């Protein structure tokens, strides 16, 4: 039914002409449109599947963006601006400023290669500033991932970089914004037991110990390592394998978190019940590595990045670095006068 109303040429709300699809999910899709009542300006419209789960998420997102766009009308803190919302043939549609590619599509279309370190630095700072602003307003985003970070403009120059032997796309401007506030939760709201997309899920979430702001910090840690590597660090759908991956990369989970989890399935007597010599086990041993072994250079800037990531990927949420502390980290010094 959604395909009936989201095609090129369609006009929504007697105003917005659909050009093309920007992205799709189980929530619905986002299409680029020409706004004929605003001079031809292109915008992005999110058309939400007509399903209670996703409908409530959209009403929720509207609430949250009205708050944030009011607090921060100039978008100093880099949340996407919502321009309008409306109903179209029973579907909630939310209009946003049009942005560039997500950091995920860019990596994908560039052959799954990493970003340059100086871009990672600017991007990381903006992500941390943005989400920290959410945290100031008693909000957790809960679904941070590279699909939900978008370049403001994804214009690029090309050069034959013979370090790979292939034409290369290089970002002109690495500014980003954060999108997708339909899972965002206030400190006082009910916290659902399963949040975040699998690969960016914090261990307190997987183990169902409760969560709040710190789980975003774990997500940002994952995002940063993917920017550095150009691939997903926890490419698994299974929770136990995910936990095994964490151990191979970050070492054993804290005894005290294991004792507390309602998810007894995953464990035996204080250790993860994981057979290293199994098929999946041997894959994890050879693929996954201790964090620091992923570094591509001993150069101090690389070390600095990896120190920050390590602190974002602290298992115990109570000990995990906060974004307020993260913004003062030495990795970011190169962005400041002195
Ligand atoms: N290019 C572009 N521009 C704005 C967007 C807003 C969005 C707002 N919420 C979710 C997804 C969204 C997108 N994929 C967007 N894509």
């Amino acid at each position: 039914s959604m395909h009936l109303i989201c095609q090129s040429g369609d006009v929504l709300s007697a105003r917005y002409e659909i050009v093309d699809t920007l992205g799709e999910g189980a929530f619905g899709k986002v299409v680029e449109c020409i706004d004929h009542k605003a001079g031809g300006r292109h915008v992005a419209v999110k058309i939400v599947k007509n399903v209670d789960r996703y409908c409530e998420a959209a009403r929720s997102e509207i609430q949250v963006l009205e708050h944030l766009n009011t607090t921060d009308p100039n978008s100093t803190f880099r949340c996407v601006q919502m321009l309008e919302w409306f109903e179209h043939h029973g579907h909630i549609c939310i209009v946003f400023e049009l942005l560039g590619l997500s950091t995920y599509d860019f990596i994908k279309e560039n052959g799954f290669l990493p970003f340059r370190l100086d871009h990672i630095r600017k991007m990381a700072y903006q992500i941390c500033k943005s989400v920290n602003f959410l945290h100031s307003n008693k909000l957790t985003h809960t679904d941070l991932k590279p699909e939900n970070i978008l370049f403001v403009q994804s214009d690029y120059t090309e050069a034959y970089n013979p370090k790979i032997k292939r034409d290369e796309r290089t970002l002109i401007n690495p500014d980003i914004k954060v999108v997708d506030f339909g899972s965002a939760t206030y400190d006082d709201e009910h916290h659902s037991t399963l949040v975040s997309t699998r690969h960016y899920r914090a261990p307190e979430v997987i183990l169902a110990l409760g969560w709040s702001q710190p789980c975003d910090v774990w997500s940002i840690g994952c995002i940063l390592i993917e920017y550095y590597l150009g691939f997903t660090v926890f490419p698994t759908h299974d929770s136990k394998e995910h936990l095994a991956m964490m151990e191979r990369i970050l070492g054993p989970l804290p005894k005290h978190m294991i004792q507390k989890t309602r998810k007894r399935k995953y464990f035996h007597h204080d250790r993860l019940d994981w057979d290293e010599h199994s098929s999946a086990g041997r894959y994890v041993s050879r693929a996954c590595k201790p964090l620091k072994e992923f570094m591509l250079s001993q150069d101090v800037e690389h070390e600095r990045l990896f120190d920050l990531i390590q602190k974002m990927l602290e298992y115990d949420p109570a000990k995990r670095i906060t974004l307020r502390e993260a913004l003062k980290h030495p990795f970011f010094d190169l962005l400041k006068k002195s």
